[PDB]
């Protein structure tokens, strides 16, 4: 059976997707999550909310324990974990207020535990080395785009649209996200850097989290809520949170009905390839 | 009133910019300094100097405490930092012997401590998000410049002038480097990736350095000496005593620059440096 | 005069390659290898082989100690380090059964011990900036290429043969290497990237070892094996471990060829001045001295 986990990141402190049912405080092999997690129901659907940031936002990006919030989703059973993002636009086309539904990552992260194997004592015993081509779950990727349908938000497709067609706001229907480490802003330089390698959008926080949960066996798609332009074309603090508040509304609904549409398909070959993944990833048992 | 701090790169493990009023051999929150630091005055201007490497050149770029540097220099009410910075020219109008007063900077460092502040027990507490478009003090940056000026060093600025101003020595009045990890230096695979990006010159000491001032709420500007074309592109006898020339350069750069910051009014500039700190506490 | 190590990668947790003389169970100022050391003879060539990752292949990329690898060598008179290194290609003419001889590399790895000098107290005190704008040794990799001849494989030399005289599988007389800190593979959008800076081949365990080895003063070569296309090539079989595992299974045989054939090249020359040139580069390239 399906169980949603929704990881939510700045501005959505305040999900408000569903009357919480319960609340739970965990451990995990790697640690405590960020915060309490918050438990309740859409529809028939089990869901599970946690803060990226932990209540407050006192955590940054670098500091975050993926490693734990992903596992305490799948030690709940979760079989899905729904990501919500900040960011800041690379073209001109991705406008703040616009939302992106990533299909694709340059990682240049570093400093951050970003698998749950290897040799060492706070780590899972083997060495995986996992496919990540295709680092979504493309169904789930799929049912994020048709929730935006569903809840009449306009839907831009770059491939098959022409630029005159993408009104704003809108959900553009792939893009690839750089994840910075942060804690500070990119330069002009390394902006305009990302931009020439085709990069649609910057990030602090996408990475490791989509790589632990194919780790985890489980299907995760972001939705990138684009807060600003970055340098480029100026990103502060103040500017991410006040175009996040205007857009809040929107990630609700997107959230809300995805979740009601995953639970209406029957993911059983899914789930176990997604776990088949993990096993054949697996050197040091083959 | 202004107290201008400098941090000595390679060629500055002991500069004599100034007679030694007091030393000061402080601790920061983030640990120690990488050597005493040196109080003096140029005229008026009251100055503090430590070598980034400390004495003997000992401590690697990736092992220096930039964090404990940049804190004891404002601990100590500095205003402003100036820093050099030796380096490896990515293109061909960057000559050794050149300078650059750097305006822009793309990161490759990695496990240095490039913040203050987080929620890790060996940080402050919160989470600041500093923007970092234009990453220097532009007011520095074109003192620096000026500096240089009044000194006779000529100066070229490919934005406003044409390549017959590029006349070596030459400081130039703007520039890109990436910051490296090091120790090792770049291979010329890696060096022509650079150059490709677009990139000026290659360094491995500027970031986190610049990034820790900004978060400090002090004005900094980097003035880097060209030692070298990067490998895209020499005895060690005459490279030893072209970097000597150079250091006579900077000297009289800095020095100057200390006087030029101290003829000036701040109190505006200070005050934003102060407030773009605050803005950018997400946790408050 | 001279002995040379050997590091053996993917493929090699079991290298099998001579008789054992005598096992190693040694420790370096920078912690344990990766396992014991066995030594041996390849012909009348003293030889040292350790498996990178240990015989279970339990250490991942960034966890291996590379500097107690190369250090354990170096304190058992190495003067010679080859090593294997499994990877993908980038580019269309690198096709999965060739290797490549690496003349460059690109280094994106992070967190992980790459130089033995510092101020710390687990390090070696002193401040080492070596050079590394060719940062393998030359006379080293073209031995490599010379017994890839002496044992009728293929050699591909792009800058003087044609696109069409490259017949597989080859040995590809030069390369250049992305090193990825893993231990995921990369991206299609990374793939892309790295593509488009002109990297040949992307492999996880290249970087220290090759900057490691010249700090130690010996000459070092890598021979990467090209187990899969890197996943820009989507029309073709997706990289994972299996099918990394099962191209080493069919190409083993010919790396340990030319392993043991360019151990015997290598003590069939004289290394005097390399030698002395190796060690007075690390001397020269002390700035704390
Ligand atoms: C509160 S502003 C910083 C937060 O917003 C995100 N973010 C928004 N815009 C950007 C940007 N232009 N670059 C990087 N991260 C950004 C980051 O992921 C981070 O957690
Ligand atoms: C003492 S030599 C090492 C110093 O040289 C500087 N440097 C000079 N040239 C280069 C270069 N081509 N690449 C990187 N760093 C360089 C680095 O910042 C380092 O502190
Ligand atoms: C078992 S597959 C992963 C191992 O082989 C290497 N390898 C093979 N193919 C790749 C690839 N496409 N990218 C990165 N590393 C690879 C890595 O260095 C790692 O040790």
């Amino acid at each position: 059976k399906v169980k949603v986990g929704i990881i939510g990141g700045t501005g959505f402190d305040d999900p408000n997707l569903f009357k919480k049912v319960g609340v739970r405080q965990v451990t995990t092999p790697f640690g405590k999550p960020s915060d309490t997690l918050v438990e309740g129901f859409v529809g028939d659907v089990a869901c599970v909310v946690l803060p990226r940031h932990g209540k407050g936002h006192l955590i940054p990006p670098s500091e975050v324990n993926y490693r734990a919030n992903v596992w305490a989703l799948k030690d709940l059973g979760c079989t899905h974990i729904l990501a919500t993002n900040a960011c800041g636009s690379l073209q001109e086309d991705l406008v703040p207020g616009d939302f992106v539904v990533l299909n694709q990552f340059m990682d240049k992260t570093w400093g951050r535990e970003n698998t749950f194997y290897g040799s060492k004592p706070d780590s899972l015993k083997g060495v995986l080395h996992m496919p990540m081509a295709e680092p979504f779950c493309e169904r789930t990727r799929q049912i994020l785009i048709q929730a935006a349908r569903n809840k009449s938000i306009n839907v831009y497709d770059k491939k098959t649209m022409d630029k005159s067609a993408c009104i704003h706001p809108c959900v553009h229907a792939e893009g690839s996200a750089v994840t910075i480490n942060g804690p500070r802003f990119s330069t002009r330089c390394e902006s305009f850097i990302h931009k020439a390698m085709g990069l649609d959008i910057v990030n602090m926080t996408l990475v490791p989290e989509v790589s632990l949960a194919r780790e985890a066996g489980l299907s995760y798609a972001s939705i990138a809520i684009v807060t600003d332009f970055d340098c480029w074309k100026h990103v502060c603090v103040d500017m991410v949170l006040e175009q996040f508040r205007k857009s809040v509304v929107h990630v609700r609904e997107i959230l809300l009905e995805a979740v009601a549409l995953i639970g209406a398909e029957d993911w059983t070959k899914t789930i176990e390839a997604n776990k088949a993944l993990v096993m054949s990833s697996r050197q040091d048992l083959l």
